[PDB]
């Protein structure tokens, strides 16, 4: 019931009590662990609302106060009659910050309380969504001095009137299948790029084509909008020591902005809640550039370094990997765009975990996602035992809308 | 029921049915995942069911399930348990059991090799000297002058738990660690407590950076006894780098034979508390963990200094650069000395082939992602993108507590 986590490098032992408050299911059982699997009415609503408002009033040291009981009554009466309820602005901000705080897969949560919440619950059309999103993009980008933000569109009602951003992130690069058989641009986005052109988009058919937003308001068919190019801060990639690096013609965008998740607060579901932080360098240099199914550039780079690619044991891939990641950090740092390296970010997460254990009784964390995709054991998180469990408010992954939507 | 696992790089999907044969608990529940936690005398009552489950598995594997031979063996074991309260494995059952414990070891990336395991039956051993002799023979056989051969030696099973055989060493070959009065450590910080025990037991320590520890061997629940492994049986590799001439002057070396000696082998409900086994190294075990963990030899800084890397900021990725060069050095050194070693790229690719084969022929392959993914270069290996299911099959290897915490000293 009370659980210990040990750090095997430092011998520090922490005690988790916060897991007792977990509600949702992990996917694991007593017989099987699913730790490495990526995806493992009025009546249900009031308990969820109550659970949330109790945590909210407790947070502002007003638990059991007249203002606490009055709000519970107000919300009960509103559900009883409207079938749903509306969050107070203060409740919404608290809920979003806490959904980030509870995101067990996020290494950047030391930052959780510094989150700018944009309340877009008054939005009614796709053009209105576009406006809010441009303002979010410009605010978060802040000329390279990035600031965490979330924009929250209206909550789910009967579920036939969902707001969705069809894009998986606000800013991504197009992918195109070629007669050649190969892929031009980002292979991750071939399907979406096709939905785009089929809906009208004039694809420039290049390697780094910023995708248009496909926005869905009030359950309507989505509409296309191009983000003003001047709002998309991109970084050309060069290496501090290798002059040839710039001739690979690589760039990435500065703003990582996840747009396909569902924010649940007090039983209310926000199906369009794009949020953004800033990158950890490995996300671009290891995953975006070197995944075999992504830009897959290891071979080209290793060749330009003239490494022995004849045998795996020369570690040519590992050498090229490190250089690519050096170039990513150097490029962002040189152009004054916020980026964090994996050493820094994971040291900050260990500090955050200790704060959370001290101040909250635990910190749900998914080791499989927290440990960086390179150099795992030379970061402190590798040696840190973590307990994974699901707390609300939460961000949840949700099915691609094209699989769902009826046109 | 069926469970599916997906590979996110290839989109290959596999279907697990083998998890239905799992018995033991994982530590996880519907409310909490303990996937990253390192550690999450039987009665007759439990024993015959465990023996029966095992013998049913063994006889099915030899295509003799339900045969007269199978039924007679069940009766014999039943009668032996009721009469003597335990039973003895046939040699063929022991071999099958040890190979299956390895096949079932979800944290082992090297399992493609599971069917090629030399089993040494040491169940006739009675004394610590006898254990020493068996272990020397294991080391010599496994080492095979650098052409490493996987092996396991199995000492007598647990009886009342008052007469256990134990190898007190966590691995047969490891280096001593000595805590200095100034707080620094000489040699391997992982082995300080065990080194202190050896010294207390009469070991004369050379007090250098790579002193091979003596064996401390407990037979039949007696107080353990110290033995020095003959140095001529301990193959070691001096570490040098193919391009960097100064690497040799760091004075590093490592031993060739990774030989785990502190695990408990369970077969058919019987417990083998001393079952040292050995394979060969994957390079990162040495180059990443033994050399670069902050709480082990911790050489990153010194290597990085000799490489003249920019060490003022972590974003220069100096640690990552030095880490790669050290791992090149380990693989180069082993290969040049003709000592078996596998790189993490080769080992993970072979593991994925093994896992796919096991899904097809066995219905599953329990695997612990946290341990299977190598401690460097994680996502450029195919296992990073492979979903895995972790569950516990028997026969199995289990952790057991260090014997110094539980041993009753006779004096
Ligand atoms: C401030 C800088 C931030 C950093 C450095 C950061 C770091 C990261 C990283 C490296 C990942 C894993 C990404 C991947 O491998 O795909 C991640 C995941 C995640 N983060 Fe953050 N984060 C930041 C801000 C945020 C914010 C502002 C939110 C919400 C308001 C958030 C919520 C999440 C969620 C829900 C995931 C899991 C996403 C998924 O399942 O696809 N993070 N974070
Ligand atoms: C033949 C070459 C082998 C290779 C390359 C190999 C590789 C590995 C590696 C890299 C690990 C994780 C080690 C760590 O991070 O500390 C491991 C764990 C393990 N292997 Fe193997 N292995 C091999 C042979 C064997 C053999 C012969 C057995 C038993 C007969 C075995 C059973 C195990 C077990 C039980 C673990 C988990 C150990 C623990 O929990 O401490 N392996 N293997
Ligand atoms: C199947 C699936 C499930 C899931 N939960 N999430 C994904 C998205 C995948 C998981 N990792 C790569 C990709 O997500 C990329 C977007 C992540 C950016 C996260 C982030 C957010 C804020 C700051 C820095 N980084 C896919
Ligand atoms: C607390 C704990 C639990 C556990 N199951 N195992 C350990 C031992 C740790 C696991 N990783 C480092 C150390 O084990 C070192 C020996 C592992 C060698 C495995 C091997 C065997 C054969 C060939 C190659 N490699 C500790
Ligand atoms: C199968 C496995 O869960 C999958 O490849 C995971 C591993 N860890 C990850 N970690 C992060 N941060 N992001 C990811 O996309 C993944 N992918
Ligand atoms: C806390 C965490 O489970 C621990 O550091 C693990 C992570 N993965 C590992 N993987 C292997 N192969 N060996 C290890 O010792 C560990 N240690
Ligand atoms: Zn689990």
């Amino acid at each position: 019931r009370f659980l210990k986590v040990k750090n095997w490098e430092t011998d520090v032992v922490l005690t988790d009590t916060l897991h007792l408050k977990s509600t949702l299911e992990t996917g694991c059982t007593e017989h099987i662990c699913m730790g490495s699997i990526m995806l493992p009415t009025k009546d249900q609503l009031f308990p969820l609302a109550k659970e949330f408002l109790d945590q909210y009033y407790s947070s502002i040291k007003r638990f059991g106060s007249k203002a606490h009981m009055d709000r519970l009554e107000e919300v009960n009466k509103e559900i009883e009659s409207t079938s749903t309820y509306q969050l107070k602005d203060t409740e919404l901000i608290y809920g979003a910050k806490h959904a980030w705080r509870n995101a067990s897969r996020c290494v950047g949560r030391i930052q959780w309380s510094k989150l700018q919440v944009f309340d877009a619950r008054d939005c009614t059309t796709a053009h209105g969504m576009f406006n809010y999103i441009c303002n979010h993009v410009k605010y978060a980008t802040n000329k390279g001095n990035l600031r965490s933000a979330i924009t929250i569109f209206p909550q789910r009602t009967d579920g036939k009137h969902d707001f969705r951003v069809w894009n998986s992130q606000l800013i991504r690069y197009a992918g195109y299948k070629q007669p050649d058989g190969s892929t031009l641009g980002d292979p991750a986005n071939v399907q979406f790029t096709e939905i785009c052109i089929q809906q009208g988009w004039k694809a420039p058919r290049g390697r780094f084509d910023v995708l248009p937003l496909l926005l869905q308001a009030n359950g309507n068919d989505p509409e296309l909008f191009q983000i003003p190019p001047e709002l998309v801060l991109e970084v050309p990639i060069r290496h501090p020591k290798f002059d040839w690096f710039k001739d690979l013609g690589l760039k990435w965008y500065g703003l990582p902005a996840v747009s396909n998740m569902l924010l649940e607060i007090g039983g209310l579901e926000f199906s369009a809640c794009p949020f953004s932080g800033w990158y950890m360098g490995t996300e671009i240099g290891v995953r975006d550039y070197c995944d075999n199914s992504r830009y897959n550039i290891l071979e080209e780079v290793a060749k330009k370094m003239d490494l022995d690619m004849r045998k795996t044991s020369s570690l040519w891939k590992d050498q090229a990997l490190v250089e690519i990641n050096i170039a990513v950090l150097y490029s962002f740092q040189s152009d004054k765009v916020t980026i964090v390296d994996h050493h820094s970010a994971t040291e900050s997460f260990i500090k955050h975990m200790e704060n959370e254990y001290r101040c909250r009784g635990g910190c749900p964390a998914d080791w499989v996602w927290i440990v960086p995709p390179m150099s795992g054991s030379i970061t402190p998180v590798f040696h840190q035992e973590m307990l994974n469990y699901r707390l609300t408010p939460s961000f949840e992954y949700q099915p691609d809308p094209w699989n769902t939507h009826v046109w």
